[PDB]
């Protein structure tokens, strides 16, 4: 309607709102973006991929996120993909990927917590539930979004990679898998290790723009990029990470009901009865989300000086709060 398309009009941009798109869209916000972004890349064009087949594709992709989950719901999805998007654009990173690349770090984005059941890998672990056993308890959730979808592309009506090569459907396989399982965050530090690395070897044109040698090199910045995107609600504009930040302490709280349900033993943060939402903030923005955004803002610089003043300003919001 009319006010999709004026939100719309910030699809390139880090201001995106969401939950307006959500509201306008018949409450499927990643079909929407999906779709937006994918008309705007001229995807659907370069890969021959059908806009039936893409939609129904995305519908059902949509469908198996859970709608009864605060968080991890198709809400979430569709941020990390219009917020990789906007990454993806970055004035350093121009040009440096192939658009196979850029259409595998989008599909990853959109696909990356397809079927979040609102617990964590140490919830599944420790109670020996059936998707750890799977998965022998390494990256048990993240497996599990790559399997259903990569499941969900193997019926006809739904394959959208079907017109790329075969050789371009194993590359980009292997990059999206990467990518998901780099959405993990007991692998955080050694990603973010990793990234800093990278930097201190950082080359560039006289443009400005990043020095990728290969496959290496690029996969990795596309990994970092995702994760980023994944971290990125404490760099959005306050209002709106003060919706992320309800809807993932809600879905922490019910977590940590549920292990008390069970005996065991509560883990502090999921905690209800004890913990602040307003330390909970300043530690995540500390410890995880201000070292990455950092590292990140020193690989693109000053691309992402904006996003980094923002989440200093929102970190200090919330230490504020704190009396
Ligand atoms: N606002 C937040 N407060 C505390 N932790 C967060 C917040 N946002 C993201 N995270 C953490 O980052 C992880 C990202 O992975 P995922 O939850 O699977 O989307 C979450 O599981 C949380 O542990
Ligand atoms: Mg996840
Ligand atoms: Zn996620």
């Amino acid at each position: 309607e009319d006010h999709l398309a004026k939100e719309l009009e910030d699809l390139n941009k880090w201001g995106l709102n969401i939950f307006n798109v959500a509201g306008y869209s018949h409450n499927r916000p990643l079909t929407c973006i999906m779709y937006a972004i994918f008309q705007e890349r001229d995807l659907l064009k370069t890969f021959r991929i059908s806009s039936d087949t893409f939609i129904t594709y995305m519908m059902t992709l949509e469908d198996h996120y859970h709608s009864d989950v605060a968080y991890h719901n198709s809400l979430h999805a569709a941020d990390v993909a219009q917020s990789t998007h906007v990454l993806l654009s970055t004035p350093a990173l121009d040009a440096v990927f192939t658009d196979l690349e850029i259409l595998a770090a989008i599909f990853a984005a959109a696909i990356h917590d397809v079927d979040h059941p609102g617990v964590s890998n140490q919830f599944l672990i420790n109670t020996n539930s059936e998707l750890a056993l799977m998965y022998n308890d390494e990256s048990v959730l993240e497996n599990h979004h790559l399997a259903v979808g990569f499941k969900l592309l193997q019926e006809e009506h739904c394959d959208i990679f079907m017109n790329l090569t075969k050789k371009q459907r194993q590359t980009l396989r292997k990059m999206v898998i990467d990518m998901v399982l780099a959405t993990d965050m007991s692998k955080h530090m050694s990603l973010l290790a990793d990234l800093k690395t990278m930097v201190e070897t950082k080359k560039v044109t006289s443009s400005g723009v990043l020095l990728l040698d290969n496959y290496t090199d690029r996969i990795q910045v596309l990994r970092n990029m995702v994760h980023c995107a994944d971290l990125s609600n404490p760099t959005k504009s306050l209002e709106l990470y003060r919706q992320w930040t309800d809807r993932i302490m809600e879905e922490f709280f019910q977590q940590g009901d549920k292990e008390r349900e069970r005996g065991m033993e509560i883990s502090p943060m999921c905690d209800k009865h004890t913990a602040s939402v307003e330390k909970s903030q300043v530690g995540f923005i500390d410890y995880i989300v201000h070292p990455l955004w950092e590292t990140w803002a020193d690989l693109v610089q000053p691309d992402a000086q904006d996003i980094l003043d923002t989440l200093e300003d929102n970190r200090n919001w919330y230490q504020s709060m704190i009396p």
